[PDB]
């Protein structure tokens, strides 16, 4: 299940921006792994390692990361495959977290527009 995590507006900004992700009811002293991943195919989406961050939750459960907004880089497939670059600005992007276990807060749609 996808915690309640409140991130900024990422939608239609160009490189340089920044969007906010806290995490609300998320497991509480759990780690979380956040990236920005960019769909590349029919349930095939490339992840870029440039935008990668991290960040535990407290024990309230909530957490708070700063995810990095790229117009487009290197579609890195979860399953560990070079899809391509992808261009954000050519389509919908998203961020989130990783643990150890791969858990993370409800997924972060986002988009470029």
């Amino acid at each position: 299940a996808a915690p309640t995590a409140t991130v900024t507006p990422s939608s239609g900004l160009s490189d340089g921006t920044v969007v906010k992700v806290a995490g609300a009811g998320l497991q509480a002293g759990t780690a979380y792994d956040v990236g920005q991943c960019a769909w590349v195919d029919t349930g095939v989406l490339a992840c870029n390692p440039a935008d990668f961050s991290s960040v535990t939750a407290d024990a309230n459960g909530s957490a708070s990361t700063s995810l990095t907004v790229r117009r487009s880089f290197e579609g890195f497939l979860f399953d560990g495959t070079r899809w391509g670059t992808v261009d954000c600005t050519t389509a919908a992007c998203q961020v989130g977290l990783s643990d150890a276990a791969g858990n993370g807060p409800e997924g972060v749609a986002i988009s470029f527009n």
